[PDB]
């Protein structure tokens, strides 16, 4: 059992809004018609409980646009990763176009899909909940995660299996975790100066947490990827380049991540001493990104997605 | 004296354009109206070194900037306006405003309008992700502006953790590192333009370049009561004699130098290609590097 060994020194927390935020994210999807005939599926996709772990101490209305989100994010991926629409760049081309236009605040016009639709009204709520200069950085992690999605298209179209090192660079933009790092802030209603905000150790621990919880993802998802011929995933990644047996693969994948949590853990006590309230926000930050590392293996572990 | 100690195991070059963009630089400048000795500035002959491959109109547009950030940074720096908090939060309205796009009004002043000009040269030259990125680093250069005014009017000196980390944008040197992808006409895809690798090589060589500056430009900075200075920040966090500071400041340079050239040895193979364009960004940086150094030690500036 290879999955005992996605472990962690600290623990995680879930928000007692955890089933009210879920059900309320089903009748999200609902409302902007996300939810495709493949009904009783649906009761079981549990976006909310992913989030409600990510962002524990969130008010509810907050919770509930990072659960939105979450689940807008699986619908979009699930489209790139076992549909049409991720082997054809022109189409995924076409569809960045309007959600970059939406990104940068244009309204959705008659002719825009439903996942168009959905990103304008999370961009119109976290408007309502962050200032211009937060917005400006969630939509830059946004943009750079379509721009990963297009590489992955192109790789998918060309047959073309990436190497560990480019796999690895690719996989912190083409999940999206960067993005769902900037609302920790929100979650956390912390105000981090520019300085602090984008250090060096912050930007390191912000790395090792995404490639955790990306490397864990690739652990927990490489059968269902396999089965749709989609090698995006470290082990399948290391199978390719080291030329390895399957066991061999998950086994180097999983000292990988081990190693990735021993330098976060390291690292968390590199941050400098700036002052007492950034320092302390500070803090609140990096918690954030240990609650996402727990959460997103708590979820996953418990989630029929990996099943 | 001490300024012997700011070396490199590299070597910088020059674009052969560079007196003749230094011209046009003073003549742009002039047509602007941003002058108020003017042949001694030599801003040209800084974008000339900083990128030496750089085609003729892509280096003239470097050379605009420059000498933007240099009038923009002595009102800062010596004039009223960086003690005023509510007066540069106005004009860096209208700076992020033309930024985004917004054309001059009747009562901008001379450098929104010289601003909005470099905006529209850059866009003939570069596309929206690269533009986003540039107004990104410039808008993260006005915050830094205004956290350093915030200290001026309050008096208040940060410690070296604060004034490291705030001066990696005070500078605006990421924005400077952003013109080398136009100069040496490459396109990194993302995941090698912020590989935490090549974003260690830009956090030590803006470093370099700024604590080298600091070195050069602390006594200019006293004279105007400016702490915002690794020297003068070293100096009132260890209370320690002015010699020692530059003696500190110095090591943390060296250090920096080390740890810039250790990180080239560390950049992944990503593909022939891919790898091919970052050498020339990271060969790039080490330009910038020379650049600043080779420029500072023979520019009046300093003196
Ligand atoms: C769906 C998405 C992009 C983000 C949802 C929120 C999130 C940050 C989840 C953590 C897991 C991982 C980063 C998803 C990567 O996509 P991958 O396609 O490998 O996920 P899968 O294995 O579940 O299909
Ligand atoms: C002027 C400017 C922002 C940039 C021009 C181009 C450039 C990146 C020059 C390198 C020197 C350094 C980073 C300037 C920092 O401002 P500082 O105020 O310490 O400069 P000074 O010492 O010359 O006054
Ligand atoms: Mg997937
Ligand atoms: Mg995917
Ligand atoms: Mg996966
Ligand atoms: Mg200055
Ligand atoms: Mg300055
Ligand atoms: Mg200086």
């Amino acid at each position: 059992d290879y999955r005992a060994r996605l472990v962690y020194p600290f623990s995680g927390a879930i928000s007692p809004h955890a089933d009210i935020v879920d059900q309320a994210t089903l009748a999200w999807a609902a409302m902007f018609g996300l939810l495709t005939d493949s009904r009783h599926k649906s009761r079981r996709l549990q976006y909310g409980l992913l989030a409600a772990r990510a962002y524990p101490r969130a008010d509810r209305e907050m919770l509930q646009i990072a659960a939105d989100w979450i689940a807008w994010l699986f619908f979009m991926d699930d489209q790139c990763d076992e549909t049409g629409i991720g082997r054809d760049l022109q189409r995924m081309i076409a569809l960045h176009e309007r959600f970059l236009a939406i990104l940068d605040g244009a309204t959705p016009e008659a002719h825009d899909c439903a996942l168009t639709y959905a990103l304008a009204d999370l961009r119109r709520r976290l408007a309502l909940r962050a200032p211009d200069n937060w917005l400006r950085r969630f939509s830059e992690h946004v943009r750079l995660y379509f721009t990963a999605n297009r590489w992955e298209t192109v790789n998918r179209q060309r047959g073309a299996t990436p190497n560990v090192a480019t796999y690895c660079a690719a996989r912190l933009f083409s999940g999206a975790v960067y993005a769902c790092f900037d609302l920790i802030e929100l979650a956390e209603q912390i105000e981090l100066p520019f300085y602090a905000r984008h250090h060096s150790i912050v930007q390191q621990l912000e790395q090792a947490a995404n490639n955790i919880i990306c490397w864990c993802n690739d652990v927990l998802s490489y059968p269902k990827e396999m089965q749709h011929g989609d090698r995006h995933n470290l082990v399948l990644v290391i199978q390719g380049e080291h030329q390895c047996s399957l066991p061999e693969a998950i086994d180097r994948a999983l000292d990988l991540h081990a190693r990735e949590v021993a330098t976060f853990v390291r690292k968390r006590t590199c941050v400098p001493y700036f002052d007492a309230a950034v320092n302390t926000a500070l803090e609140k930050y990096v918690t954030g990104l240990q609650f996402w590392i727990c959460a997103n293996r708590d979820w996953s572990l418990t989630a029929t997605r990996y099943a």
